[PDB]
């Protein structure tokens, strides 16, 4: 695609006025930014048989798990992606031998999840290209445009993170 | 969730330095912003039996279809969402009687898609609450923070929209 047709869509909206179209354009862009980021990011881990939910989970453990693991609760909390893509992510990666349980359904209610030796090797091997992609993708803004986006994104998510 | 644990994740990353964590935080936020927006937006159309792919398609036609329809090509191009969620969106909404074909596989290669009378009624009825949500969700930034986000988002998507 181009952003050649942003002006088409802006005027399409404008025909709906029998009071500006920036909100609907802004979200359009974000949707599309999201998709685009998706494609760019999956380049790192696709060769390796993972969807994004899988990778995200692994990487959460890598950066944020103490040695005994995270409960899926606090996993949820520290991960990037928590939707319905995350339905079968745990049970999938258990199959793959990338994560393990720690105390199944015995003495302590629900179990805690950590990286297996191969899980860890994977992430470490991908990590550099993952940060590469992460850096590259943001490279078209200057830093501090990067930090200003950081702020604004934060701020909206903030205002959203309270329920009706 | 809170953005209470942004600082946890920032320090988790920082432990990976045996050169800042803003890029990975920024994308984290966007993922999460995306999910959050998703939940907020679906409030308009869920009662009405539509996923987001369905709604997005309908709304594209509503704002951007000429009276004879869009070819799925230029549909793709003007819509917000083009991923694998869009796999069975057309064929679903055809079932539902919300969109129609115009000349099937006769004289002119591929067919063109438009809103049915009920399709249109739906959108018109939802539209106000859809723009409401669109406005509300952005309300925590001032305008011109809204336009600065518009720019930055545009700019990144731009830099991304060229292939390797
Ligand atoms: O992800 C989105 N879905 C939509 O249906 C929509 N509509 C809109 O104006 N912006 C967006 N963004
Ligand atoms: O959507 C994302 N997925 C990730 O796996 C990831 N990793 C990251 O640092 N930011 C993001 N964003
Ligand atoms: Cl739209
Ligand atoms: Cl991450």
């Amino acid at each position: 695609d181009t952003a050649a047709l942003l002006e088409r869509i802006r005027s399409d909206w404008a025909r709906l006025n029998h009071p500006s179209a920036g909100p609907m354009l802004t979200l359009l862009l974000l949707e599309r930014l999201h998709a685009a980021l998706g494609r760019e990011i999956e380049r790192t881990y696709a060769a390796s048989g993972l969807n994004a939910a899988g990778w995200d989970l692994l990487l959460t453990l890598y950066r944020s798990a103490p040695p005994e693991g995270l409960r899926p609760t606090e996993l949820s909390a520290l991960a990037a992606i928590s939707g319905p893509s995350t339905s079968n992510r745990i049970v999938r990666l258990l199959e793959k031998g990338l994560i393990e349980r720690r105390e199944d359904e015995r003495d302590r209610r629900s179990a805690s999840i950590r990286l297996t030796p191969q899980g860890r090797a994977l992430v470490t091997h991908l990590l550099p290209a993952h940060l590469a992609t992460t850096q590259r993708v943001l490279a078209p803004l200057s830093a501090q445009e990067q930090r200003t986006l950081e702020e604004l994104a934060g701020r909206m998510l903030a205002g959203l993170e309270q329920g009706v």
